[PDB]
DNA sequence: TAGCAGCCTGAGCTGCTCAACTCAACT
DNA sequence: AGTTGAGTCCTTGTCAAGGGGCTGCTA
């Protein structure tokens, strides 16, 4: 790379022995806070989260909701649940949703979501706004 | 306003039931996490060098973190151009950055006094190979 | 084998300015 | 004020694909 090529010259140039990317330095990101507001909610208590291009962060923070807050009902309406998650996987959003027990449908919020009966939402556990 | 949220809004309106939209936010923790990172250049001195094109948010708290956690790394930065500025129209340059953060920083090219310094204790203790 | 971490300034043109961008929230 | 979060499938070839693309842990 252009500097990388040039530094390397500029060192060699004065019979100096440099390391090149041989020494890994590890350290941590601490914890922190973030938001996510899910595009819709339905009178009957169910979230429905739109997404068209669905990625890894994406993926991890619905299973993170998931893990943190048990009783949201948070459900997926694709633009294309055949879309696979990365260049050449295998699996498909469709595929990954199951095997996670995320209920998503595709394109549309099907009638049996909105013929649901009502459940109770913790708003006490979440921001308005 | 988006394609699906565009469709999806009035396919709920179509059947009369009324919707809340972005409304409310839930929130959530990302739990703390280990990475690596490994900086360019180990000069027999002992001092580490970073080569630095772009150098956007991400990075700098790299350095800032590994700064906190490895006080006695000396990493310092070989920036393409230190007149960059953070982001979109930022009153603030990389160099502005570096400075009032105490890292020491050069401009496209590694500087004498820098190689020309005295050896340092390097605690590849603490460090990883390969 | 799968899946994800960790990387990476040159064009291109007005010595700056663009690789997306636009509101919200945090500090 | 200044910095960073959070959110945003519709365009380019045989539905589908598909984002930059490569190397290289870690289970
Ligand atoms: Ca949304
Ligand atoms: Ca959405
Ligand atoms: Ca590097
Ligand atoms: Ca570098």
């Amino acid at each position: 790379s252009g500097l990388e090529d040039k530094v390397s010259k500029q060192l060699e140039s004065k019979g100096i022995k440099f390391e090149y990317e041989e020494w890994k330095v590890p350290y941590v990101i601490p914890a922190s806070n973030h938001t996510y507001t899910p595009d819709f909610l339905l009178p009957n208590g169910i979230f429905v989260e739109t997404a068209g291009l669905w990625e890894s962060d994406d993926r991890k923070k619905h299973l993170l909701i998931r893990e943190q807050h048990p009783e949201l009902d948070i459900r997926i309406v694709f633009s294309s649940s055949r879309t696979k998650l990365y260049k050449g996987s295998p699996t498909s959003y469709g595929e990954f949703c199951e095997k996670h027990g995320i209920k998503f449908a595709d394109k549309l919020i099907p009638a049996e979501w909105i013929k649901e009966p009502k459940k109770e939402v913790p708003f006490d556990r979440l921001k308005r706004k």
